[PDB]
């Protein structure tokens, strides 16, 4: 047991499609930041928190689920809810949290720091200091401007360097002091842009789905990424100016180099995709998905692909990450991003052990 | 036990934000042909059926809460989802049905009769179906064209009177018989565009919401049902084309009398909004919500009116139905839009008791 000699901390990453519990040893530096974070418990249960009913028997039950079998008790624990819950009224969650407050308060074996739903601008943060905490870039001043984008399965987050800005909302600013350093970041987070919330817009739509993939109204896909990826830019643009708000702080606050987590690197890292070093171009996922999936038969496809739950999206999800990352965000289609390997399977939680403030 | 003197059927509408179960008695004319529909037990259920988790505990325990309390179990029973169900691919809809139709197969007072996810085309059918019988156009030809939009929470339906058309997918048209009459009707489903669905598109617009109303964002609500409204529309016309497939066909078969089920009822008999006889226009649902929602305070708003969980929407919601009915199916901002009152619960079902 590593926590007897070690700092321990639990931090549940309450999603839309289940919550994920995280057990993480580490050790404080002399600028008292965490070192040495290793993660030693991982657990997920299905399904996500915002969609059970309020009530105390459904929450109790839940909660021994997610928190049975820890190897390891008697520790903090961070319970930090995002999009999933955001979509709900203010309302509903709060009797979310007054249910899981109560379970908590009548046993003595967590220590409940906060539960709470955490806004996308925080989300924006932990996802940058877990992917640069990874890449060991946190600790010493950085020549390069290192960029990260969470892909996630109800809202997308985008966060990069730039300066302290009087004329940008406060909210999309935030300054850390961390190993030492002064690091400044703009974090943005967008719901509707969310896999889960874009793919209820396109249902319909054939050019986003293999040829013959039975749409919900009866027609058929007839698949082309392009026309897919056309549809999709009116979502990012016409509805939610993605481009009128990201690309004229990309253009003034230049970004070196990008890292991607989420459903990007499950996708890039399918069988039906072939990407070397972790990293790929939009040009490369677009034509590759248009080409392996768009213009392949379903029925082919399904039966060559079993249980791969969300095969049936890959046509759609290609064409929706050029359209974010390429329309939305104004990156080169031909300039290269890396993905963290999907057996890592990183969510934004190892932030929560580098910063402990929230908006 | 009022089906030991009539026919009986229960029928259930499995949306995307519950199910409701209704039990309805009648008699039949000459056609055999449902008369005297009588609603005698109606019991709705949060949340949807297909946001529920697939084993069979959980669809077991919901089931029994729709329907174990039921005063009559030995009647035929027809499951119908929709727009929730729609958003799944097929493979996760069928362990719902399994679970369901396993359950069915344990309680051997009901009769299922059918539990499936209906199309969009055939719960417009339904809409239309429902709205008449109450209206009571059904039993006569008709010299005005009635149309009916169902504003779900995940897809929206319009339907109206239009003579075969050659020209439209006839997944988009529908000749029934009657009561002796044939009438055709254009229907159309749109996936997405329900108040929940489209509402997840919209939470940080500040446009949308009452000043300084938090949004999930961190940011301050700024509500001016304008520029809400038009954002509204660029997803009705820019992402789905709502005009350009609607408008052209109301302007060659135009509606008399529109009639609304769904959430329209709801927003407009609140206690913000001031309508008499059960109708509105766009123009002053618009003008109303921008003035007694978006443009106010949030938290003197709020103080104002406690008793009404979805109050904080209304601004983004009078905005979403203008974008719809005015911007996206063409319709006149001056015409009169008949909604049937909330209390009533109005939704497709009695037109499966009708068409089956
Ligand atoms: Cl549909
Ligand atoms: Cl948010």
């Amino acid at each position: 047991n590593p926590c007897e000699k070690h700092s321990c901390i639990a931090v549940i990453d309450a999603g839309s499609t289940g919550s994920r519990l995280h057990i993480y040893s580490y050790d404080t530096d002399d600028t008292n930041t965490p070192i040495h974070i290793e993660e030693i418990w991982n657990k997920k249960i299905k399904p996500g928190f915002a969609s059970i009913q309020p009530n105390s028997v459904t929450i109790d039950a839940y909660l021994t689920m997610l928190l049975a079998d820890a190897p390891i008790h008697n520790i903090p624990v961070y319970f930090y809810a995002t999009a999933g819950m955001r979509l709900l009224p203010q309302s509903q969650q709060k009797k979310y949290y007054d249910e899981l407050d109560y379970w908590f308060r009548q046993q003595s074996q967590w220590q409940l720091v906060e539960a709470k739903t955490i806004t996308g601008n925080d989300e924006a943060l932990f996802d940058w200091l877990a992917v640069n905490y990874k890449l060991d870039t946190l600790k010493s001043v950085q020549n390069k401007s290192v960029g990260v984008m969470d892909m996630g399965g109800a809202s997308v987050q985008i966060v990069f360097p730039m300066p302290k800005n009087a004329e940008i909302s406060k909210h999309n600013q935030v300054e850390l002091n961390i190993y030492g350093q002064n690091i400044n970041l703009y974090v943005h987070s967008f719901l509707g842009l969310g896999q889960t919330e874009m793919s209820h817009q396109f249902l319909n739509s054939p050019s986003c789905f293999a040829n013959d993939y039975p749409l919900p109204d009866g027609e058929s896909g007839q698949g082309n990424a392009p026309s897919c990826k056309e549809e999709v830019t009116s979502l990012m643009n016409s509805v939610h100016k993605v481009n009128q708000q990201i690309q004229p702080l990309l253009a003034l606050n230049p970004v070196n180099e990008w890292y991607s987590i989420g459903g990007i690197s499950n996708l890039a890292s399918s069988q039906l995709f072939h990407f070397e070093n972790s990293e790929l171009t939009n040009q490369s996922l677009l034509q590759q998905g248009d080409n392996q999936i768009c213009h392949q038969q379903w029925d082919i496809l399904n039966g060559q692909y079993p249980d791969d739950e969300y095969l049936y999206q890959y046509c759609l999800l290609s064409s929706y990450y050029y359209a974010l990352m390429v329309d939305g965000y104004g990156i080169n289609p031909n300039q290269t991003i890396h993905y963290i390997p999907p057996e890592q399977n990183l969510d934004w939680t190892i932030g929560v052990v580098l910063h402990r403030a929230l908006e």
